[PDB]
């Protein structure tokens, strides 16, 4: 198993972020060895990586906290977990759709520079009139 | 002409957000009337709308300020403006692709629940009624 410094280097998540994840219930409680120190197993690293990934994708701490809490309650929460993730999925896909509309807008503007504005050496206003 | 209240309503952007965009150079300076109040035209609204959409997509405030600055400088900056947009495009595409990775991960986990874990639980409940 890994100590926290090793877990940080492996996950690309800072040691203090890992401490925070555990304290507020984003990742399961971590084993403490005889000397009082955290020792991280494979499933701990998987929770760390999942948290890092979902947070960077915009899922809130509060949803992720709820999901781990249901997970720790065991099999009687399977249906509530599938539902929670399905709600997060729709929200995420909506965020993706928003971002893609902006990328499409940027692509249109860039095509306009490449195809029209730069060859004419004209601003869009200029060019539109002609 | 629109006033700021009209421009805020039409653009879906708060009046204080509009004032902030002008103040820091995200949108071009707005014409003032004889009273000193702002009067908005169509290109103003087009800039407010572009700014809002781009900021919401995470384009940096500093990139958008540079883009307007180039625009205001004139025709000689056209190539530099396309390069700026192209750089922002790459970075936005990368952000989207990372979000899509996360979505694929949620779908995988959701398929495991709906395909495997829940019907497994359901099958056991049936076994237990049809054995009782
Ligand atoms: C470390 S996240 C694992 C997610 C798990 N609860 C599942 O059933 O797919
Ligand atoms: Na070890």
């Amino acid at each position: 198993s890994l100590n926290i410094k090793e877990a940080s280097e492996k996950s690309g998540v800072s040691a203090d972020t890992i401490r925070y994840y555990e304290r507020i219930g984003l990742i399961p409680p971590i084993h403490r060895n005889e000397s009082g120190v955290r020792k991280f197993g494979a499933e701990d690293l998987r929770w760390i990586l999942f948290t890092r990934q979902m947070r960077r994708a915009g899922l809130s701490i509060e949803a992720l906290i709820d999901y781990l809490a249901l997970f720790r309650e065991g099999e009687h929460t399977l249906e509530a977990r599938a539902e929670l993730l399905k709600k997060q999925r729709i929200e995420l896909k909506n965020r993706i759709d928003v971002m893609q509309e902006a990328l499409d807008r940027l692509d249109f503007k860039i095509d306009n520079y490449d195809t029209h504005l730069i060859p004419a050496q004209e601003e869009l206003k200029d060019f539109n009139v002609e």
